[PDB]
Order: structure tokens, then C-alpha cells, then sequence
């Protein structure tokens, strides 16, 4: 019963979702540099960090078996997928949510859960990432999430949201997520939350 | 109990949302210019032509009470919607849709479904209909479908799709479809189908 809640900037279900108290928090997407915390802690969330680049794998799949669910922080896709990979928590992740984990991902959190994380490359530099070829992501959804789909971000504005639609909106399956949007998948079915 | 079915280019599910044999087939957006009508009669289903250009209001509501579901296919979306202020079906059609006769749209059919069609004018030229100045849309839904968003289509190129993002992305809630993807809008529910 795989369970995941994809979102641009996090969603007001975040807490309804997980259906439990205690959150472990990734936050390894935005290591090279609190708003978000916020967010889960004023749904009622405990937060249990979960910093991958100091875990080791063993204390990462004990962490993930004594909370209720994951969230993986907005940041530096390509600094995510690196870590994940590096430190091989990816399959340690992807297992339990596979297992009924439920996962809440935001910004490259979401993206990462997709086929690949190449399509976000005019989002987020590919450059922090040197050794990184393979941008294979974990594949626990067949979209290829676009956050901040708005152009509201000055970091994201419009004219590279529509950038991304150009250069992979062929080949990849490209699903734009505005703030304040998200995908919630569960049993199976693809919800899209306004 | 609405019950919507927003394709980008038809889906399998179409036979199975309506749940009847019988489907009034509108084709007025086409009308200044096969294919789409086999999809339909591939799945079993019975069409009931529907041209609203040529049909009174009164012989709308008939048909329209006569049959399972409506399918509004696909062409100029100007000139659909064009069509359907003038000819006043367009407040029957809702009110059908709204006391829950099933509704499918098709690219333009998916199009006028939603709060305006003036995301679609780098798509189908607002030309065709000189005089109609009001996008405004059935409001069916809050989402703004952008149809054949894979770019596989000759006639839209991706390059328009990125275009159509980067013009009316920040304003409004585009959604983009691609061929074979559609929204399945039932008990007040999103669901994106693949």
C-alpha cells in the first residue's frame, strides 16, 4: 500500500496524510545552504531529523521504521539524488515506501520520487553534482513533477518553467505543480489537490 | 453528482465513465473542417449526433435527455465556444452536466470546461471568431486544460506548448494533458489518469 503525497510547496493534508504524529525530515537537498519545518510543526508534526550525509545506512532504515512517515525538503535536486545515491539510503527509502511508508515530497523531494531527475536541470544546476551522471530517479512515480510551476518563485520564473517544457516536455511526462498543489497517490490512483 | 472525463485525446475509460451505451456527440468545434467518432464506436458506444450549430434549444434538451452521457469533440475551441454562446446551449449543457449527465471533452471539448480558453489562443486562432470577446468558460472546472502537451502533435508543436506556459502560466491554472492522459473529475475528486 504505497502511499505518497508529492507536493510543490507542501499542502494543508500533510499531517491527514501521514496519519500519525511523528515525521522523519531529509534535509539533505538543502545542506550546501526553516520555513518548511514550520510548516509540518504547525500541522501537529514531530519532526525526527534525518540528515542522510551524516546517517549511516543502518540508523537510516531503524529511523525509517520508527516514525510514522518521510519527508524529503526542497533544495538542490541534483544534491539530493547524489546524496541518496552515494550513501545507498535511495533503496533503503524507496523499500519502506514501497512497504507503506508514506512519503511527502516538496520541490526536489517531489522530483526525485520520479523516473528522472534530468528534466529540472534548467531549475536547479547540475553543476553541484560534478560525479553525477545517471539521473535516474527513484521511480516511485511514473511523473516527472515541475514545482513551482507558477513562475511566482523569482528564482523559478515563468520563462524557465516554460524552458523545461521545451527541452523535455517531449520525452518526459511532465506534470507542472503550481504552490499550494500536489499529487496524492495512494492505493494505486493518482489525486491531483488544489 | 458531476461526474467529468477531461481528455486530451480520448482515453479506454470512456465507455466505463459513461456507463450507458448511448452519447450525443457534439462536433461543432470541428464544423470548418472520422477519426474521433471510431474512438467512441470502438468502446461499444451508440452516437447520437448533436450538432449544436443546427439543432434548436428545445430539440437539445431532448436529445440531451434521451442519451448517458455528451462528448464534446475536439477542433477550434474559439469556435466552439462561439457556438455555444450564441446558440444559448451553452447554460442547457451545464445545467445537464451539473444534475449529473456525464461529460467528456476532447482537446477543445476539454478546453471550454474550464474557467476561461484564452490560455489556448497560441494554439487555435481567436480569429475564427471574430466577434466573440468573452474567453470566459462553462466553468465545469477550475483547471485550465492545455491539450497535446507532448509536443507530438504537428500542429502543436512543443514550442507552443512552452509558449502557452510562458504567456498564461502565472495567471491561470494550466493543466497540461498530454495524448492518452485525461482528468477524471468525480465526487468532487481530481483524478489524472494515464
Amino acid at each position: 500500500h504505497m502511499r505518497l503525497l508529492l507536493t510543490s510547496f507542501q499542502h494543508p493534508s500533510m499531517a491527514q496524510f501521514i496519519g500519525g504524529k511523528r515525521v522523519a525530515y531529509i534535509p539533505d537537498a538543502a545542506r550546501s545552504y526553516q520555513k518548511e519545518r514550520e510548516g509540518l510543526e504547525k500541522q501537529g508534526l514531530e519532526l525526527i531529523n534525518l540528515p542522510l550525509s551524516h546517517t549511516d545506512l543502518a540508523a537510516v532504515e531503524t529511523t525509517l521504521n520508527a516514525v510514522d512517515g518521510v519527508y524529503v525538503a526542497g533544495g538542490e535536486t541534483f544534491d539530493l539524488l547524489q546524496v541518496l545515491r552515494s550513501t545507498g539510503s535511495d533503496k533503503v527509502i524507496t523499500r519502506r515506501v514501497r512497504q507503506g511508508l508514506p512519503y511527502i515530497g516538496c520541490s526536489a523531494g517531489s522530483v526525485v520520487a520520479g523516473p528522472t531527475i534530468e528534466a529540472v536541470s534548467l531549475m536547479d544546476s547540475p553543476d553541484i553534482a560534478p560525479d553525477l551522471k545517471d539521473y535516474t530517479g527513484l521511480g516511485l512515480t511514473e511523473l516527472a513533477v515541475i514545482p513551482h510551476a507558477s513562475g511566482s518563485i523569482s528564482q523559478f520564473p515563468i520563462e524557465t518553467i516554460a524552458d523545461t517544457v521545451r527541452t523535455y516536455g517531449e520525452r518526459w511526462p511532465l506534470c507542472l505543480l503550481r504552490d499550494g498543489q500536489a499529487l496524492w497517490i495512494e492505493d494505486g490512483e493518482v489525486r491531483l489537490l488544489n
